[PDB]
């Protein structure tokens, strides 16, 4: 029993985490084999930030000048290109520590647990996810730009996100393991925000899947829903639409707990319409969003 | 910017879970040099006395990843059995066992059959419970903190009562709690808030631009203490001021100002306002946790 935002153990991922430093810039590094990743905005002396000219910049630098530190050993760099907005320096020693891994793109609406570290050296682990609007709503301070994103599926690490930078609101934007942003942000100090944010209408249902697998049932009613009138009514709380996708992957919490989806769209639909009234489920007063129908499964059976 | 509830890097103490079975029992180890820690009940009113003398040391089965190790002595310390091994464990970091008190937080690693599965951060409740996610199999799994490059190890899972929660020991065997590690009726007694946990959470909602809950009003200290006590609070004592001292400091905010806010949202509540992203007031980070996390301490 319980029910805790929960993140996947760090140490296969502390084992890849190194310092990079060009010039005055100093952010983490993910080493993995012969390779060490790290954000291509470790090159920009900030007057750069609003128009960099990342290939110029790049063009004008020789091996010599990336300064690269796992743990108090400073690894020599033999070679290094870009890949859209991450830059990839060759280094002359694989990682010994390297695990089993997979760089993956993922979709609004996935999770994932986030080392944040400084100085090459990893300071936290928490657990979150891929905002709608692109954005994630971390913990970052400055020096995290690099820190990684990941999931572990069984012994292997699949990679999904790397620390670029903090918008004006207070979240944050990143890309793949690839370079590839998520959202329409670029790496430049230009003025840009996110856009409107929504619920992850798909994880509130796992969550509420959830809440009955742990015995919680006051939130249920004797009422079904189409699902069109469902996205017409959710969509006014700022919900994302629920797709046939999404209600078919809810099968197997609605067969273990023998409450069709429909069903349960008619409990949220109600829930936003009256709110909680004083109760709490699984602990908290608002409709939880950051844990898919994948870490319900996970966390509550195994 | 962001505040999140953070747990330590796991690392350190993922290389030291073992598997371990005796019978038709499997639970998890924790492998520091050449001993490995588990609860007793690995074993199962019992008199553990009496059950222990009946075994042998190959009747404890362990495992290190895909490697038995092999089990040269066994004695009991309290409610934690203690197996020496013949093989130190190689990935045996810094480490002290330490026992906490009552609104202490700490990271713990949920871990099935010698595998880690995942870390979360909690807090020891005042009525010396956690309300951690545990399920059958977590038994042995452990609670820490990392300071520095030493890891404390200050909790090791039991048995979960009737409520869902979860009970416990230090990693010297002693329960956190009025607890028993035996099949019997036993409940967790009337928790509290943790009320020092709860002003550390409104210094770092300050902290990050949220200060719609700030007022013009002090009070004095036995004035919220009687408030505490009537919204089932625990009493907030000297001490618990003095550690705020240092987030007093940073925001402007004098601890018993801050005392006035939580007496207000006490008596009327947030108004469908949230305070980082929580509805509920959160006592789940101490005064330290506030600090670490707003300024980047690395390990
Ligand atoms: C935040 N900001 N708003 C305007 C100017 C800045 C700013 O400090 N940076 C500008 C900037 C622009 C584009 C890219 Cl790709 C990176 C960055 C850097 C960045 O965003 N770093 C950080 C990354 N993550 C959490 C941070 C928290 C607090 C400070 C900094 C953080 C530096
Ligand atoms: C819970 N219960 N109610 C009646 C009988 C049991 C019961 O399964 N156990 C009895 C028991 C008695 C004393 C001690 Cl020290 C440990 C235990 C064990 C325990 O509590 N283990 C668990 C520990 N943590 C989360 C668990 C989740 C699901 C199953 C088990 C879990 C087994
Ligand atoms: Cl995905």
């Amino acid at each position: 029993s319980g029910f805790r935002k929960m993140a996947f153990p760090s140490g296969k991922v502390e084992g890849c985490m190194v310092q990079v430093t060009c010039g005055t810039t100093t952010l983490n590094g993910l080493w993995l084999d012969d390779v060490v990743y790290c954000p291509r905005h470790v090159i920009c002396t900030s007057e750069d930030m609003l128009n960099p000219n990342y290939e110029d910049l790049l063009i004008r630098k020789s091996n010599h000048n990336f300064l690269v530190q796992a743990g108090n050993v400073q690894l020599r760099v033999i070679g290094h290109s870009m890949q859209n907005c991450v830059l990839k320096l060759k280094v002359d020693t694989a990682n010994p520590k390297t695990p089993k891994y997979k760089f993956v793109r993922i979709q609004p609406g996935q999770t994932f647990s986030v080392l944040a570290c400084y100085n090459g050296s990893p300071s936290g682990v928490y657990q979150c996810a891929m905002r709608p609007n692109f954005t994630i709503k971390g913990s970052f301070l400055n020096g995290s730009c690099g820190s990684v994103g990941f999931n572990i599926d069984y012994d292997c690490v699949s990679f999904c996100y790397m620390h670029h930078m903090e918008l004006p609101t207070g979240v944050h934007a990143g890309t793949d393991l690839e370079g590839n942003f998520y959202g329409p942000f670029v790496d430049r100090q230009t003025a840009q925000a996110a856009g409107t944010d929504t619920t992850i209408t798909v994880n509130v249902l796992a969550w509420l899947y959830a809440a009955v697998i742990n015995g919680d049932r006051w939130f249920l009613n004797r009422f079904t829903t189409t699902l069109n009138d469902f996205n017409l009514v959710a969509m006014k709380y700022n919900y994302e639409p629920l797709t046939q996708d999404h209600v078919d992957i809810l099968g197997p919490l609605s067969a273990q707990t023998g409450i069709a989806v429909l069903d349960m769209c008619a409990s949220l639909k109600e829930l936003l319409q009256n709110g909680m009234n004083g109760r709490t489920i699984l602990g908290s007063a608002l409709l939880e969003d950051e844990f898919t129908p994948f870490d319900v499964v996970r966390q509550c059976s195994g």
